[PDB]
């Protein structure tokens, strides 16, 4: 199972698109997994190979037949690029229309979409339909649900 609504993200908080949760993460970090985030470091050196550098990237250092540094903020193992960003295998080159591509809890073999709040998932699993889903977010004390341009999220007072 990915993101529930009773999911706890690390360096992270819950949001609510139209038909699943996801965590985002505070200032300065990204994400490791789907629900795990991690300082985003600057690949500057070897020391920091396989720390978080962006979006389902780690460091990567590369010894082409080198003693120089090559270094770059690779996708990481099961991730791959789509649109400049690092997307799940299952998600290589795949569209959603106003939604965003995420592994399908329901069967990780392959990719869904997680829609932009005010449209819906259409039966080929593109975001091409206007629904509006309710907040469904627990909020905590003095905090009310948001809608934050695609996402809902628990806001402070």
């Amino acid at each position: 199972t990915g993101v529930t609504e009773n999911t706890i993200c690390k360096y992270g908080y819950l949001i609510q698109m139209s038909n699943h949760y996801e965590c985002k993460c505070i200032e300065g970090y990204v994400l490791i997994n789907e629900d795990t985030c991690g300082k985003k470091v600057v690949c500057d050196k070897v020391e920091n190979s396989f720390k978080a550098c962006d979006e389902y990237a780690y460091c990567f250092d590369l010894g082409n037949k080198n003693n120089e540094k090559q270094i770059k903020c690779m996708c990481r193992t099961e991730y791959t690029l789509t649109a400049g960003v690092c997307v799940p295998n299952v998600c290589r080159d795949k569209v959603c229309g106003k939604g965003k591509c995420i592994v399908d809890p329901a069967n990780s073999l392959t990719h869904t979409c997680s829609c932009n709040i005010g449209t819906i998932l259409n039966q080929n699993k593109l975001c091409d339909i206007q629904g509006d889903t309710p907040c469904s977010l627990k909020c905590a004390e003095n905090e009310v649900c948001t809608l934050e341009g695609n996402y809902y999220t628990c806001k402070e007072d």
